[PDB]
């Protein structure tokens, strides 16, 4: 079994920043992902045991042991689970509007979701695409007051089209990609077709914390963390385990903020490891 | 009296990151630097130490038409809304305030010390300690900050030479215990009854320090690759003293995991950067809270 003083779990700004600071603290960090002395290992981890004081993480390639652990596995994009949604993923279906927005210059696209994040994808694509169709299951968007007024003006005077009380039933298209989506009325059950070139599913974010369910104090899927103003801010409920980035932040979700907590986690870890004597 | 919907008070990575995110939210922020007004390159490739992160943000903020004002704030009034910031040239008013006045590190005041700042003289071991893997370094200080720095550098440097003006160090219990062990069994060497007489070096960086014996007046030289001045910090919060909840000079903020974490005691007044952080003091952590402060201010102004 591979043993190291520090193990980093993640690959985003939080885990990468933690790796640099850990390496600059001369901790020889190992980073598992799914420049300084950083061993970056490609592996997926299935089971972890935090009850024993050389934390054992079990992955497909090997088993890993560590005296300190930093968790920064990020938050993945929620999906619906349809077969056509799965089929046209990357061929007309996406969750990052910024990554794929430019391909739909002066074309018709659709955005699915009712959260504050879904309106952001619509308002962003509003200036890029000819039309943006916002699909939600309810007749009321659960966003902030400005966002609704931004949407209202864009729905009225602009090119944003509303589709309240609509569940995405199926994604249509040919061998090339998406050519339309089938909406279903949540009230009547009847269908209604929309001819669009792309579909963006922005329904919400899911923290990748399932592997630590019963071993770390969580709250709605997010790792609970000490926080505060007296240091050791990124410590979890288990001594020697620290969380950073999207796995513990459901209010800011910025790269610069995730990089900030990653730095905190590495310094917290350095101070924990330096206390084992 | 010049008014703004949002006022940024500070010229570091915290304030300029708040200015970028505020101008990104079409809040048209105004930034008060704090002072009234040949170069280095390339710098840290990771953008974590040095002025790199602060220089990008300032250029991003100016590229977004952020009004930057060179002025020093004499006093403030946070009782009445909008807030009154009495400056040195003019006064300023705002509906929301972001305070990133910083917490400057204390320096000894030597001419040679100032000459080698950023060229081997540092006040943050976690910022610059990695340049000295398996080398000799000096740490000046006799309090809890110096002991913290000496212990951190002990894992990095070949030798840590801890310089103190008298014969005893005052620090937390467990830190003295670690230092005791490192002094008797490790790579930490004590230099008591010593004052820093001069930092020695060349155009490349620090190569030694000259120490003076406070009991005899005699001098000695230590060959070191870097000198760390660790004698404490000064939160720049004297003008808000009897008006915001503070603690050892640092702005108390809400913190927490439910958002609005940069909120001070007075609603609409937010704090970010070293002014509310005595634990990490990194450019990236100051930038993070600067971003949080700009968002907490945006959500406040929209209500």
């Amino acid at each position: 079994m591979k043993h190291s003083k520090l193990l980093i779990l993640g690959s985003g700004p939080a885990g990468y920043t933690a790796a640099v600071y850990a390496a600059r603290a001369n901790l020889n960090p190992v980073l598992i992902t799914g420049r300084f002395e950083t061993e970056i290992i490609f592996d997926h981890i299935n089971e972890v045991d935090f009850s024993t004081r050389p934390f054992v993480l079990k992955g497909d390639a090997a088993s890993y042991s560590c005296d300190a652990l930093i968790i920064s596995t990020g938050a993945s994009a929620k999906y619906l689970g349809l077969e056509s949604e799965e089929a046209f993923k990357g061929r007309g279906v996406s969750a990052c509007a910024t990554c794929d927005g430019f391909f739909y210059r002066n074309q018709k696209v659709a955005v699915v979701g009712g959260g504050n994040t879904a309106v952001e994808e619509a308002l962003y694509l509003s200036n890029i695409a000819a039309e943006v169709h916002l699909i939600h299951r309810r007749d009321s968007f659960r966003a902030e007051k400005i966002l609704i007024n931004r949407l209202m003006d864009k729905v009225q005077n602009g090119n944003i089209v509303l589709h309240t009380d609509r569940v995405l039933d199926e994604v249509l298209g040919d061998e090339m990609g998406v050519t339309g989506v089938r909406l279903k009325d949540v009230k009547t059950g009847g269908t209604e077709e929309l001819d669009v070139m792309g579909a963006f599913i922005a329904i919400g974010h899911s923290p990748n914390t399932q592997i630590f369910q019963g071993q770390l104090d969580m709250k709605d899927g997010y790792i609970l963390v000490k926080s505060g103003l007296e240091g050791n801010a990124t410590q979890t409920s288990v001594e020697g385990i620290f969380a950073a980035g999207d796995v513990m932040d459901h209010n800011y979700r910025q790269a610069i903020t995730s990089a900030g907590t990653g730095c905190m986690a590495a310094l917290d870890a350095e101070r924990y490891l330096d206390s084992l004597n």
